[PDB]
DNA sequence: TCGTGTAAGCAGTCCGCG
DNA sequence: GCGGACTGCTTAC
């Protein structure tokens, strides 16, 4: 097999290097790399080293990194360019794996922790490390294997033995539920003491040294604990066995309000998979607990125990041990559901970097953008200072607040990226300039012709069409992968519609469910099969697609971020190809797009219509458009179709058939305009939107820009079982919103949308009644905290004291003195709930730490002194009047002239 | 919240608005 | 009360 890396480093003079080699096998090198980098040169000079503009370099070979380093340092005292990869291990793999990496996951040792410690004064401090490590559970993944290291004799308590017997049984039998497919997989070690346990577990380091190292705020707690714990029993020398190559640092991890500190620990690539989660995701959630992440990602219930966690281990040890192996294996299952360390991994692999570089679009785009260069020989400039300039976005246009009942939707593929290739945008393409007019005269194609001779955007620039420039070259790259994945994604998604359309009608019978590839769409003979299957087979079936379908997500939702993330990074100081004219170049290419189409657009839906200057462009943001189709189904009359189906189809063929191609006509004219490259603004139909045939629902509505609601039936092509709501920006979607709120508001809108005005009303009126039953996490606001210290004085609000930190500096009072009630983190999320007036705590709100039961010292004067008016009409009620506004409609029935029979 | 970008919505504070 | 200037937070893209 063709060898890969597991980690680099540079240490010294030295590149440490664990990897793969070609039998298979893991080794570890270390090696002297003499880097090179490159000064401009004469032209007179001979060379096959030229600079992404063309002028002539000369390598230069260092002795050694220091000597190179030193070197930049005096060029920069000189005042001249030094060019090529000043990461020196970038350089390293670059030249150790000149081909594209075929990496085996199976040879990757992925390794998934976490610890237990027994504090009785309060959350115990990574950097202090003062109470025992009572446990550790560490799952290797070469050997498919749980190690657990179990203390049973602390200064917090002697226990006994945690028995593997009692993990297995049923919560009902008095047993934990560790789940039985792990059971057989549980390798239990016991331990008389902590230096021994400590002793034992970095012997088993050394013997399965992890390459990748994940878990649940591994890098932020377990990592540091673990660390400064060996310190402080053992000195610093044992400690560093945590890194292979026995080097590590503390990393300063700085933001906006404060900083942290973080182990580095060299030769082991950390991807802690609360990170993972929080870039890979695409979800805000009130809270970031593993209980809060798995339940919403799993359906597992809470892992339930009585009393504090600080008390847990002393009186119930079995299932104190028991529940750190389960956190473990909900990480496990996470991933397995969501496969971010396989995309860590492709992606780390594509740009050959160090795996926990894929944070990082910059550091990842530099080095795609740098291997690509180095191919030709060419050789990458010098990262330069910028200050911090704003610069302009898309466009967003104002909607008309109001109902809108039939809606089609279009969109533009992979926008940002395609203006990328499309204009032929890069460092090394720049033409020059042309004089601009105001954008409104490019929309409206009266403005002179940028250029004759170069593609150009309406921000100015003008760029070279010979020749694709890196940028360009390298997005494509992506996009093409980008583009596979969203295939199967859509394919899963299809095939559960079939699914649960079958479901509609279960057979009788015992069988199981078909071997199935769901990433394509399911055959006529496969469809035959599932409409004779059980409902057990069935559902069985359905998870798998819903799976596949996540599995798809994450592979193009990401390789989607990456390569808008290059658009981006143009305009991030610290990228090597800062330029914000390129930057520029894309939004207001962008802003030009979405305006010219929506003119576009109108026309040839006026010149179908027969009418003049209306319009039926109802709405864009960036790449959309919304264009109200009412005209066209009252053309052929509501009474002509058979079901709702029967004009969705209709709308469908109208938007493939004729809206379509006018609209590709409508950019192939723009492209001319531009003199662009290539012409790669692809804007096909996204939804189909509407009431239900013969109903009172509304269909749609907007309240104003980014908030609006629609009912849709199709969506790029997935033609649902049961209509589906598409809401944006409203309450419903926001993380602030309480979850009860969240859920009355999106029922609140389906009736708007599907049923109308009475069915509106009908459950406004039993929502109102009945809301005060509602269990008070459940109707708790959310926000993330940030600045407690700033707006905190002796412990009461300063001026201009956010409403959320008021209540935070309540709870503060209210627990003051108790050094082990639970403490708001900064920059955390907390609930929030409104107080009445003349409450015990003093203030009009209460805050606590989010995805918590707050602290039973004050659980009962808080549920006693809830403020629900409040809370109803802040939360529930100011939205809905919104929505309803909008949709010119009444969530209250208004008096009439009947009510005096 | 260490980690690519801008546009833009709503909650809330402070305080004007005769 | 509402609305502007401002901070804070959270979305859509
Ligand atoms: N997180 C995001 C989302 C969007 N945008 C920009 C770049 C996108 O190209 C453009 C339009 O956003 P879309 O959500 O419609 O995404 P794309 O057009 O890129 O991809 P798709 O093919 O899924 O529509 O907005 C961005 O910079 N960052
Ligand atoms: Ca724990
Ligand atoms: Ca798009
Ligand atoms: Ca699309
Ligand atoms: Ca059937
Ligand atoms: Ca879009
Ligand atoms: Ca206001």
């Amino acid at each position: 097999m063709k060898e890969f890396y597991l980690t680099v480093e540079q240490i010294g003079d030295s590149i440490f290097e664990r990897y793969i080699d070609s039998n298979g096998r893991e080794r570890t090198r270390e090696v002297e790399y003499k880097p090179s980098l490159f000064a401009h040169c004469p032209e007179s000079q001979a060379t096959k080293y030229f600079d992404i503009y063309g002028k002539p370099c000369t390598r230069k070979l260092f002795a050694n990194m220091r000597d190179a380093s030193q070197w930049i340092k005096r060029m920069e005292d000189i005042g001249l360019e030094a060019l090529g990869m000043d990461d020196f291990k970038l350089a390293y793999l670059s030249d150790t794996y000149n081909y594209e990496i075929k990496y085996d996951h199976t040879k990757i040792r992925v390794a998934n922790f976490d610890i237990e410690v027994t504090s009785p004064d309060g959350f115990p401090e990574p950097s202090q490390a003062k109470h025992p490590i009572d446990a550790i559970t560490h799952y290797d993944s070469i050997d498919d294997r749980f190690y657990v290291f179990d203390l049973l004799n602390s200064p917090y308590g002697n226990v006994e033995e945690w028995s593997i017997e009692i993990a297995a049984k049923l919560q009902e039998q008095g047993g934990d539920e560790v789940p039985s497919e792990i059971i057989d997989k549980i390798i239990y070690m016991p331990f008389d003491n902590e230096k021994e346990l400590l002793m034992e577990y970095l012997n088993f380091w050394q013997q399965k040294t992890p390459v990748i190292l994940t878990g649940w705020n591994v890098e932020s707690f377990a990592i540091p604990y673990v660390y400064n714990r060996i310190k402080n029993i053992f000195g610093e020398s044992t400690a560093k066995r945590l890194s292979p190559h026995r080097k590590t640092r503390v990393k300063v991890i700085e933001n906006m309000y404060g900083s942290r500190e973080i182990i580095t620990l060299f030769g082991i690539s950390v991807l802690d998979y609360i990170d993972l989660y929080k870039k890979f995701s695409f979800t805000n959630q009130p809270s970031y607990s593993l209980d809060y992440i798995s339940e919403f990602e799993l359906n597992v219930g809470k892992l339930k125990y009585d009393g504090p966690i600080s008390k847990l281990r002393e009186s119930n040890h079995q299932r104190y041990i028991s529940y750190n192996i389960i956190a473990v294996y909900r990480v496990l299952q996470i991933d397995a559901k969501r496969q971010f360390i396989n995309l860590s991994l492709d992606m780390g692999y594509y740009a050959k970097i160090q795996i926990q570089s894929v944070f990082s679009p910059i550091k990842t785009w530099d080095a795609i953008i740098f291997n690509s260069l180095k191919e030709q020989n060419k050789v990458i400039p010098q990262g330069r200072s910028h200050p911090v300039q704003p610069y302009p976005g898309a466009f967003v246009k104002e909607p008309i607040p109001n109902r809108y009942k039939y809606v089609m939707s279009f969109d533009l593929t992979s926008l940002y990226p395609s203006i990328i290739r499309q204009v032929n945008i890069s460092p090394e393409t720049i033409a020059g300039t042309f004089k601009v007019a105001p954008l409104h005269d490019y929309i409206n194609a009266v403005a002179e012709r940028p250029s004759d001779v170069y593609s150009c955007s309406p921000n100015g620039m003008m760029y070279y069409k010979d020749r694709d420039g890196v940028v360009p070259t390298e997005i494509t790259k992506v996009f093409n992968q980008r583009k596979e994945h969203k295939g199967y994604m859509l394919a899963a998604q299809r095939n559960g519609e079939i699914i649960k359309e079958a479901l509609h009608n279960p057979n009788l019978s015992v069988d199981e469910p078909l071997d199935v590839d769901y990433r394509f769409d399911f055959s006529d003979e496969i469809k035959e099969k599932i409409k004779k299957l059980s409902a057990k087979s069935l559902n069985e079936m359905l998870f798998r697609a819903q799976r596949t379908e996540v599995a798809g997500m994450t592979a193009q939702i990401n390789r989607k971020a990456l390569i808008n993330g290059l658009a981006g990074a143009l305009g991030n100081v610290w990228f090597r190809y800062y330029d914000l004219r390129n930057a520029t170049a894309i939004t207001t290419f962008g802003q030009m797009a979405l305006q010219w189409i929506e003119r576009k657009v109108n026309e040839y839906l006026n010149e179908v219509c027969g009418t003049e200057g209306e319009a039926f462009v109802l709405y864009g943001d960036t790449d959309s458009i919304y264009v109200s189709a009412d005209k066209i189904i009252d053309k052929v009359g509501e009474s002509k179709f058979r079901d709702t189906n029967h004009w969705v189809d209709f709308l469908d063929k109208f938007a493939r058939e004729r809206m379509e191609p006018a609209i590709d006509r409508g950019f192939r004219e723009m492209c001319e305009y531009m003199n662009n490259k290539q012409h790669l603004m692809f804007m096909d139909r996204e939804a189909i939107a509407g009431p239900p045939l013969g109903s009172k629902g509304i269909g749609g509505f907007w309240t104003g820009k980014k908030r609006y609601a629609l009912n849709v039936w199709d969506m790029e092509g997935t033609r649902y079982a049961e209509p589906k709501l598409k809401i944006m920006g409203l309450e419903t979607q926001k993380s602030s919103t309480p979850k009860a709120v969240q859920k009355a508001l999106k029922e609140c809108i389906r009736r708007m949308l599907q049923e109308g005005e009475e069915s509106l009303q009908e459950y406004f009126k039993e929502f109102e009644k009945e809301f005060r039953q509602l269990n008070y996490i459940s109707i708790a606001s959310v926000s993330s905290a940030n600045n407690i210290a700033k707006y905190d004085v002796g412990g009461f609000p300063g001026p201009k004291c956010p409403f959320h930190i008021r209540g935070i500096l309540t709870y503060n009072r209210a627990i003051k003195g108790n050094i082990d009630a639970p403490q708001v983190v900064e920059g955390e999320k907390v609930y929030v709930l409104p107080l009445r007036e003349g409450n015990p705590f003093g203030d009009k709100c209460i805050a606590w730490p989010s995805g918590t039961e707050i602290t039973d010292l004050i659980k009962d004067d808080v549920l006693h002194w809830m403020d629900y008016t409040v809370l109803l009409e802040k939360t529930f009620i100011k939205p809905l009047e919104g929505f309803t506004s909008a949709a010119k409609l009444d969530y209250e029935k208004k008096a009439s002239l009947f009510d005096m029979f």
